[PDB]
């Protein structure tokens, strides 16, 4: 039982480690984000000045 | 749905643009049908000063 016990909780633990590590891929991507977004801009801009 | 939006402005600035475009090349034919204008004026006279 403790064994399974102690190791659930450092499993739990682990867990949130590994929500932590999603969190700072998710904000290095939500900044990627911004700056396609950007691109974007710039694409459709382009788009018009074609003329 | 952003990728739209912002897109989107920018598209209306882009069409705000191009209607200024068109501002320009309307003065110029404004100008150029006044001369047209003056034109006309002056073969009419030379028609009259063919006696």
């Amino acid at each position: 039982m403790r064994g399974q016990i102690r190791g659930l909780e450092m499993a739990s633990k682990n867990s949130q480690d590994g929500i932590s590590l999603i969190q700072t891929a998710e904000g290095a991507l939500t900044e990627t984000r911004a700056i396609l977004q950007r691109v974007r801009e710039l694409v459709v801009q382009a788009g018009n000045t074609g003329t």
